[PDB]
């Protein structure tokens, strides 16, 4: 950041020239820049100057030397520490240009669908003025709309979509449908959240897995009377019951005069009959299956589970299996150069270096932040804290001063709404359902008598200005002391405390912040000794001893180290899974480039040579061979994840929470995978001998509902 600072001051030489340039010559000037050596390069001050001019010409806001050092430090592959109000959007977009002008293909990971579309339409003109093209991706945007957006020099999309696109590509039956592009440059917004907090969080691809009610009935009608219609095998008492001739003809006529043994019924009506009989006859509700909930268990052979489920009658569906999965961390490590920015970066520096091989470059502010931070107000009971929370807010509100309140949950922040409104305080809650609305609300959060209630991750990315979305109320709201942030308890990590605090002293304007903790709070609880805490109370519950900051701070530093120990022990598992997906996606690609047909034609090929002389088309044969090839690979790996997850749970439970290194997971996942590819070519071969419906994606969140 020492050479970079000099590279920012050098750009002054060109401010006169750039200002004299016509929109046309400016786009050509940028187009004539040698930045293949990224940040360090010769044409760097010239760029910073063109970036500054293009910005003032398009957007209007003349960038600061701090907003250029942010972008410049990002060009040098660092995660920057830039505060709220410092121009995170414009810094990243100037940074993105630098990378795109250098011939690269930038991905601007917003980790929010609203912010993605917003920042692409905001930055778009600036980049347009620089000959670069901007695209954006929402959940709704079609596969053609994705290809167009990905085609652009700079692409704005959430970590979920970028991920979901890598996953949805595992439903592709032909190359021309494939969406996701080669991951080159990742410029991550709010690097802190995405890379540290949400890293372990997996992105999943689930897909839906029906016999005759007419047959399950005919079989129940068959067993009911004095039967000699079915012959239950004795060559093994537990072996599949065969059908008698008398019984078959009952079934043959009951279904209106069909032959069970004709090609039309052989592998269909008969298997339906055979499966149903087995379940009805061989298995009974005593040491065979049992119920408990609304499902059948085993004290499954293809189609039997559902046949047992239709005998007892507990008719169920909604079974959605993991077809494919990837985690945030693994998806991010696929990029050649990862980049980023966040208000709170330093406090993660270790984990970013440890897992992403990324440094942190803290950027100073434009104007020194003069926000007043009060030490945590501590209470004995949780109710005593909640008590003081109301009385503080009311005193803050009555003066006029706007208030912002941070919470752990919805029901947590729900309880406060009722408590505040009843006391006279006009509040507003921010339930995570409408990001666009949340944003239109929060822009008016710095208004006279405004009282905004929010959870931990709500209203993110939208600046709270004084007097609403830019108003002359500023002068009044500044006199009152700016925005007043109120924490209703400390988070698992201090980064999140300072995120909230961060929303108040933007652009050297006044601001205030307070946190409310209690010896009853989940954080303190178990992660500290109860006996070691001050007990001395107030008439209103506040701990008398000011010696509280350090005992709370420590409690957190413990909880952080505990979560890091989980992250380290879990990534070790997630890494091997990823390494295997790498092997599966590799052979999935070669299979979408006609290797498939030559695989069968050289695998004995007694039927392939008969599917070439009596063929429909050898061109359609390549499309035929890949249906069977891919199917088995996709079905083979979807089953491996079903193993890996059951083996994972039958480890977590078989330890309760001892936090002991497994390694049982590794050796097993390795051995189970070893015989995957070899089994998939054989299982495909066996299907040539016999001459998905509704899939969705999701980000695995917490454990509530």
């Amino acid at each position: 950041r020492s050479r970079s600072l000099a590279d920012v001051t050098a750009s002054a030489e060109y401010d006169k020239e750039a200002a004299d340039l016509s929109d046309e010559k400016l786009r050509k000037a940028a187009g004539l820049l040698n930045l293949d050596d990224l940040a360090e390069s010769a044409d760097i001050p010239q760029f910073l100057a063109i970036a500054r001019e293009a910005a003032e010409r398009r957007t209007g806001l003349r960038p600061f030397d701090v907003q250029l050092l942010g972008a410049l430090r990002m060009l040098a592959g660092d995660v920057i520490e830039m505060a709220t109000g410092e121009g995170k959007t414009l810094a990243g977009a100037i940074a993105a240009a630098g990378y795109a002008l250098a011939g690269r293909h930038v991905h601007v990971v917003t980790i929010n669908d609203y912010l993605a579309r917003r920042d692409a339409e905001w930055m778009g003109p600036l980049l347009d003025a620089m000959g670069l093209t901007v695209g954006w991706i929402t959940a709704d945007s079609t596969p053609d709309e994705r290809r167009t957006a990905y085609d652009r020099d700079v692409t704005y999309a959430s970590v979920n979509e970028i991920g979901f696109d890598v996953l949805r590509d595992q439903l592709v039956t032909d190359v021309n449908d494939l969406v996701s592009p080669n991951p080159d440059v990742a410029l991550i917004d709010e690097a802190d959240s995405v890379l540290v907090d949400e890293a372990l969080v997996p992105l999943v691809l689930a897909g839906t897995t029906t016999p005759r009610l007419e047959i399950i009935r005919l079989v129940a009608e068959l067993v009911g009377d004095k039967d000699a219609d079915e012959y239950f095998a004795t060559d093994s008492d537990n072996r599949n019951v065969h059908l008698t001739e008398h019984g078959a003809r009952k079934v043959e006529k009951a279904l209106g005069g069909i032959d069970l043994y004709s090609e039309e019924h052989v592998g269909t009506t008969l298997t339906e009959v055979n499966v149903a009989l087995h379940a009805h006859v061989l298995l009974q509700r005593d040491v065979h299956y049992i119920v408990r909930d609304d499902a059948v268990h085993l004290i499954w052979p293809d189609g039997l589970q559902a046949a047992v489920e239709a005998k007892e009658g507990i008719e169920t569906t909604e079974t959605g299996e993991v077809l494919d999965t990837i985690t945030v961390q693994a998806l991010i490590n696929r990029y050649a150069t990862v980049c980023g920015m966040t208000g709170t970066a330093l406090a993660a520096g270790e984990q970013l270096r440890q897992f992403y091989q990324l440094g942190v470059s803290p950027i100073p502010p434009n104007k020194p932040n003069i926000r007043e931070d009060e030490a945590d107000r501590v209470y004995i009971t949780t109710a005593a804290k909640n008590d003081g929370i109301v009385e503080h807010i009311t005193e803050v509100h009555q003066r006029g001063q706007p208030v912002l309140v941070g919470t752990r949950d919805v029901a947590e922040s729900e309880e406060l709404h009722e408590r505040l409104v009843r006391r006279g305080v006009p509040a507003v809650v921010l339930n995570a359902k409408n990001d666009a609305e949340e944003a239109r609300v929060i822009a008016e959060a710095g208004k006279y008598g405004a009282v905004t209630v929010s959870t931990q991750m709500a209203g993110r990315g939208t600046d709270i200005r004084l007097g609403g979305s830019d108003e002359a109320d500023h002068d009044r709201v500044a006199e009152l002391g700016g925005l007043h942030v109120v924490g209703t308890g400390r988070h698992h990590t201090e980064r999140l405390d300072n995120q909230l605090r961060g929303r108040a002293g933007r652009q050297g304007d006044p601001g205030s912040s307070v946190f409310f903790s209690s010896w009853e709070d989940d954080v303190v609880a178990a992660n500290l000794d109860h006996n070691k805490l001050p007990m001395a109370t107030d008439e209103n519950g506040r701990i008398v001893s000011p010696r509280t900051g350090s005992l709370l701070d420590h409690a957190q530093r413990v909880a952080e180290g505990r979560l890091l120990d989980v992250h380290a022990n879990t990534w070790r598992y997630n890494q091997l899974i990823a390494q295997q997906r790498a092997i599966i996606v590799e052979r999935r690609n070669t299979l979408l480039r006609t290797v498939t047909a030559r695989e069968e034609l050289a695998e004995l090929a007694p039927k392939r040579y008969e599917e070439l002389s009596d063929k429909v088309s050898e061109e359609r044969l390549e499309t035929i061979c890949r249906q069977i090839m891919l199917y088995h690979l996709d079905r083979g790996w979807a089953d491996h994840l079903a193993y890996l997850a059951d083996i994972r749970e039958s480890i977590h439970l078989r330890a309760l929470g001892r936090q002991n290194p497994l390694d049982e997971f590794h050796r097993m996942a390795v051995d189970a995978f070893a015989s995957l590819a070899a089994d998939a070519i054989e299982a495909a071969q066996q299907t040539f001998e016999t001459a998905p419906t509704s899939t969705w994606t999701y980000m695995v969140n917490d454990n509530p509902l």
